[PDB]
């Protein structure tokens, strides 16, 4: 009367750790996980998201990812069984996830010669001409943020998706599995809905930490939603909802995609504030009454590199 | 269980009419104002803000203003003589009024001939080389929206500032008022503080409906929060806030300010979401960054016109 999305009442999510929610887009996340490891989100100097430059960034003009060092995405239709593909609301996002082996992948460039020592972020300062090996990033989820958490040259998008990463092979740092993530960024559109993000707002749950197997037959054209311009901004950053954990490699896919009014109105009624009344998550009837939010305040660069990769 | 901004139960705001709030960003926004009228926020087809197209608009292939139609916008510094500027919170928005006489102006082109059938709008179809006239846009308040109200090419700012202007001059059709607005876009910036925006920003009150005097000598330099490369998108519109009236010329530059992080987040616990324990009978306080914009309406065959400066 009214529940911040991740505070409702008829939640069935299960918590590991300390409570958070996006109430303060991330200014509050102090606490410590199921562990008791303590979230790095208000102490790292690596965090993400970032507010894209245009000066020596988006402008083209400063040191750009050579082409054959660029990041190359294989994304085939993901395609649900009736089981084998889920979407998920955890309180925190709206999640698309799998139980079947799925083929996508990214690969991502690397030192030819690597040792402990070497890092999957390692591409930012290779020097065009080095010689390069290449590492298979698997997706391991994706996901959704209104409004967008990267913005660029200081412009906020309608929505961001997330293509979550695990590398494992190759580097002998990322044994225990090394992250990196693309983010697709969607502008507001005024013609007819995106038909690609349908598949997942058509069955998204309402109800927090609950989810849905998808139709049998519905097909997630995830190489689609991913632009076929593969412009990109790529720095070191970190999780954008705790423990924050740094590390990792980011892509920002600089063409915006297209998102409809009235499915950013669904999307952000699915993150969305709720009256509840009592009469135990059960014990409780919930009305989503206000559009809402899932997105993490910007962070500092902080020195960091981030660099362009021009896409041919 | 928390408040959206314009329900705490400690606010001091009157309204006549039905209520009303942004939690649904005005899809919700059917209602009747004090003298039993409807609002046409669900029903007009000239609804503003809008999400200004890059299509013959933005990329400057357009018919675009000529320079001697274009908007001219005079405005002086405002300045506190301790109750003559104030900062309303009016549980809708943070607004900046004056009680004194500020001569601060905006002027519009007008068809040189005109009669009963001329309004304010009638700029966006002249013709670059037709006699043209000019009355005076008088502001009236000045208030603010995150994230901001129109988009450019479906790109959102964390704030626009509005300029409401009246004008009552010439066009038969003004007596008594016809109104046009001009909005300011602000993008996030890395770097310190707009300082521009500190005489507001650290003067609004976060009770809903209170107001607070700026200090003898606190200075709002609305000229430079104009940009000054003075390019804009026109059309004509409405009010965005219930009840939508239509018949307004918009302007909206766009050169975006800067704003920092540290301001938005300002501003946006100043409009946030409350937890509380007669108004005065409740103590609140707000716990989540809030919002006050209303969704992006569909053009509807409007003519959309780029202004170069100079
Ligand atoms: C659907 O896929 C899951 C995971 O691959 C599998 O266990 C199940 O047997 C499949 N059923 C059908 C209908 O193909
Ligand atoms: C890691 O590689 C560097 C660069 O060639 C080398 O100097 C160093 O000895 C290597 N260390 C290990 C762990 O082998
Ligand atoms: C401040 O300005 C107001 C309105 O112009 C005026 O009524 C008031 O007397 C002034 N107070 C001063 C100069 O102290
Ligand atoms: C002015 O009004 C007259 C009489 O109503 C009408 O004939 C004419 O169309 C109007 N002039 C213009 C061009 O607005
Ligand atoms: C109780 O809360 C809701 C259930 O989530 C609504 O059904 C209902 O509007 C509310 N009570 C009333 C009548 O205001
Ligand atoms: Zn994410
Ligand atoms: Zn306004």
């Amino acid at each position: 009367c009214i529940y911040k999305f991740g505070t409702s009442p008829d939640s069935k999510a299960t918590v590991s750790g300390d409570h958070w929610d996006h109430g303060l887009n991330g200014e509050n996340w102090e606490g410590k996980d199921g562990a008791g490891n303590a979230w790095v989100c208000k102490t790292g100097r690596k965090q993400s998201p970032i507010n894209v430059p245009q000066y020596q960034v988006l402008d083209g003009k400063g040191s750009k990812i050579a082409n054959g060092l660029q990041t190359q995405w294989s994304y085939p239709d993901l395609m649900s069984n009736g089981t084998s593909v889920q979407v998920i609301n955890n309180g925190h996002t709206i999640q698309v996830q799998w139980t079947y082996n799925y083929a996508g992948h990214a690969t991502i460039a690397i030192p030819a010669m690597h040792n402990q020592t070497n890092r999957i972020v390692d591409v930012l300062e290779m020097r065009p001409n080095d010689a390069a090996d290449r590492v298979t990033a698997v997706p391991t989820q994706f996901h959704f943020h209104s409004t967008s958490e990267h913005l660029l040259a200081g412009k906020i998008y309608p929505l961001e998706l997330h293509i979550v990463h695990q590398v494992t092979e190759k580097l002998e740092a990322c044994k225990g599995g090394c992250f990196s993530v693309t983010g697709i960024l969607f502008q507001l559109d005024n013609g007819p809905d995106n038909e690609l993000l349908e598949p997942i707002f058509a069955n998204m749950p309402s109800r927090e930490g609950t989810f849905s197997n998808l139709p049998a037959g519905t097909t997630i054209k995830l190489g689609e939603l991913l632009p076929s311009d593969r412009d990109y901004v790529t720095y070191e950053g970190s999780l954008t909802t705790p423990p924050c954990s740094e590390g990792l490699l980011w892509h920002v896919m600089t063409q915006p995609q297209r998102i409809s009014f009235g499915q950013w109105n669904r999307y952000r009624l699915a993150v969305g504030l709720k009256e509840c009344n009592s009469t135990n998550p059960d014990a409780y009837t919930c009305k989503a009454v206000a559009f809402g939010q899932n997105f993490r305040n910007p962070q500092y660069a902080n020195g960091r590199t981030i660099k362009l990769a021009r896409y041919h």
